[PDB]
């Protein structure tokens, strides 16, 4: 049989609202991310859609038809069980997509991505352009561009758009990003895309020795009304593990931790607890490595997690040595101009004393610029951030319009 393992890679599906995301993830996993089917034990997030599936391959059959997401090769001859390759995950935003602190969270999480393009829409729609830059900012490594709705246009028209795309990434990092044409609605050429993600979005190297770090993006009080006091469960923490691994029964801590305001002065003292359980989807595990969205059971007073109280925090082992700074130094790189409302907009260089919004992992706090230089700036922060590794990508954003907007990215230096 195939093994009941956990996902080992996260793929985010980004698509201009109405190009195919929700349906495309379904054509692959067989699940509908956005609005869906179970909560009694089905993995949930702050708001974003999420789905997982196994990936296999039939040894006898030819490709791409040989890739399967289920343990069967009948579809092409064999009564033989196909070869398992890996279990994967998909994340996307329900009938929408950026939401501004969401696209920033899903960044330290995404291992690769998929840009959905409607084949019956002139390329590139505005929202696609910004998705495109957002991905560059985010540092999206492995990318695949999917030409959706290809079944509603002619081969020639599809080809026409194909070129437009190829000659839009003609001079960017996307230079070679593959373009795969499909129909998520009617499921057409879906097998090629699965080949395409097996080739272009490979599972990243995993140094299992690195110190464990998980980004918290969800947390709650699982207890239902009526629960008896001696029978209630500890708080629960949903997040994605970035590096290392966590095991049930390990002592851990939450950073920055608990916000305490003694003497009218704010300050955060880390929150300690132990892992009571690890769950991926609806199945329990012993350990939790990077890949997929994991649910961690603790021994925390439900008041602590209740209603995503711990969102933006990170979990590490109790003795892990992780700074928690209220002032950080960032080696940055801005954008020349941002996708403005009308047509464009030019970004002003970082001016001192102006308030910005940085993203660190699943964190997003506002800070005041205290220092500003060619390649570096320093900022005071409203709330502190845990810095588990040296250079951790950060996303600088400015309330350009009336709405915050990415204006560059940088590395947190310590
Ligand atoms: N690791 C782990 N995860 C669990 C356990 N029990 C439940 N979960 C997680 O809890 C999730 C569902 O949470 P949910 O019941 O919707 O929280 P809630 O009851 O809406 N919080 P509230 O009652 O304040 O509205 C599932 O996706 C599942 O993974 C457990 O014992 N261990
Ligand atoms: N013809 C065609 N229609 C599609 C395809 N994928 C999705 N659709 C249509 O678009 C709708 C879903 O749009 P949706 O995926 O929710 O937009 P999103 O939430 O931004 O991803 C469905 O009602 C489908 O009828 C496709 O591959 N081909």
């Amino acid at each position: 049989a195939w093994p009941k393992v956990q996902p080992e890679v996260n793929i985010g599906v980004v698509g201009h609202v109405d190009h195919g995301k929700t349906t495309l993830v379904q054509a692959i996993t067989g699940i509908w991310t956005s609005k869906h089917s179970e909560e009694l034990k089905r993995g949930m997030t702050i708001k974003l859609g999420y789905a997982e599936t196994n990936i296999g391959v039939c040894e006898s059959c030819k490709k791409p038809e040989a890739y399967v997401t289920e343990p069967s090769c009948k579809s092409c001859g064999s009564d033989d069980e196909p070869k398992f390759l890996r279990r994967i995950s998909f994340i996307d935003a329900p009938g929408h997509e950026v939401l501004m602190a969401t696209m920033l969270s899903g960044a330290a999480l995404m291992d690769g991505a998929i840009l959905v393009v409607a084949a019956n829409e002139p390329f590139p729609q505005p929202q696609t352009r910004e998705h495109f830059v957002a991905l560059g900012i985010i540092g999206v490594k492995n990318l695949i561009i999917v030409q959706n709705k290809v079944d509603v246009v002619s081969k020639e028209e599809a080809l026409s758009q194909y070129r437009q795309i190829k000659q839009f990434t003609k001079g960017t990092w996307a230079e070679n990003v593959p373009i795969i044409p499909v129909s998520a609605l009617h499921k057409i050429n879906i097998d090629s895309l699965i080949e395409g993600i097996e080739e272009y979005i490979k599972t990243p190297y995993r140094d299992l020795s690195q110190k464990p770090v998980m980004l918290v993006i969800r947390s709650f009080d699982v207890n239902k009304p009526g629960t008896q006091f001696n029978e209630l469960k500890g708080g629960v923490i949903g997040g994605s593990i970035i590096q290392g691994l966590f095991k049930v029964d390990q002592e851990i801590k939450v950073l920055p931790g608990l916000r305490v305001e003694k003497q009218g002065k704010v300050s955060y003292e880390p929150i300690f607890t132990k892992i009571s359980s690890i769950r991926f989807g609806d199945e329990e595990f012993k350990e939790a490595k990077p890949g997929g969205l994991v649910a961690i059971g603790t021994y925390l007073d439900p008041s602590l997690t209740k209603a995503d109280n711990l969102l933006g925090s990170i979990i590490t082992l109790a003795d892990a040595e992780v700074p928690v700074l209220w002032n950080i130094r960032i080696k940055y790189n801005l954008l020349e101009r941002v996708v403005g409302a009308k047509e464009m907009l030019k970004v002003d260089p970082i001016r001192a004393k102006e308030t910005l919004m940085l993203s660190v992992g699943s964190s997003t706090t506002l800070g005041i610029v205290t220092s500003v230089k060619k390649d570096e700036i320093e900022v005071e922060l409203r709330r502190p951030v845990a810095v588990w590794s040296n250079n951790i990508r950060t996303v600088i954003s400015r309330q350009i319009a009336g709405r915050w907007r990415m204006i560059g990215w940088g590395l947190v230096e310590i």
